[PDB]
């Protein structure tokens, strides 16, 4: 049993993946466990999703971290989501965003492997930064602008 | 294999739990089959873990000229509104406004035992902060002196809308 560890760019597009024990094809969408059996002692290979450093991937679909301020959070907000495909896409907030709060952006995931013209979403997911302090003036006016 | 749904004051103290149960049973015709009701009697010690098996050895169904069946509970944390479980620990969802984790509150954290402690935060808190109430949590199965903790979680509660005068001013005091 040999681990085969495949990147979300790889997913997404399909790939050819040459083992040195050995040709493998990924097929595009194709999920974490997926098995591809060799006769050459029979070595069979299961699929393991590379950790990415934008997104996380969820089935057929992708999780973006959106990290803003409270600031944005809570006056109005553009987020510039990436692609699978490295453009970006604005998506813009006019409302108040909640921590881990999500905003789906169909269609901007992954190929569904059985049929792979058809793809998930990509999956906004909000966190709220605090800031790491706030001065007694500041303090005095949140007093009278926030509910208690 | 049963269900035995047990509160986390029941874990936290112990108890004596009593079950009724119907089990089959071979009349003494050889032919029909009664159902009866049986009531069993669990010890549930302090600290107790969800997936602790209580064996009652041939009490369970006889539709047959042999042994009974046996029955087997396992225990499940009955989900409880005020605290989760985790382990020995407990954990308590602490609801506060955007003002309060801004600019200071206190929070009154109640016990498995029925009081509350004030625990006050000057700083600002952020979503997701845990505070741990040392001691404050569940019995440790193996050692019942001795306790886990109680751990403050927040969930900090936004306002639904923020009018435009608002707003103008967040700007102002909210850095970028």
């Amino acid at each position: 049993t040999h681990d085969l560890r495949v990147s979300l760019e790889e997913i997404y597009s399909g790939c050819t993946k040459k083992m040195k024990i050995l040709t493998i094809e990924v097929k595009k969408g194709w999920k974490e466990g997926t098995k591809i059996t060799f006769p050459k002692a029979d070595i069979v290979f299961v699929l393991k999703d590379k950790p990415h450093n934008i997104f996380k991937r969820d089935g057929s679909d992708v999780i973006y971290p959106a990290r803003i301020s409270l600031r944005e959070a809570l006056c109005g907000c553009t987020v510039n989501v990436p692609t699978l495909d490295g453009r970006t896409i604005p998506v813009v907030f006019k409302d108040v965003i909640r921590p881990g709060m999500r905003r789906k952006v169909p269609g901007e995931g992954l190929p569904l492997p059985k049929t792979p013209e058809k793809r998930g979403d990509l999956i906004i997911e909000f966190e709220v930064i605090f800031p790491e302090r706030i001065p007694q003036t500041s303090r005095t006016v949140l007093e009278q602008v926030l509910p208690i």
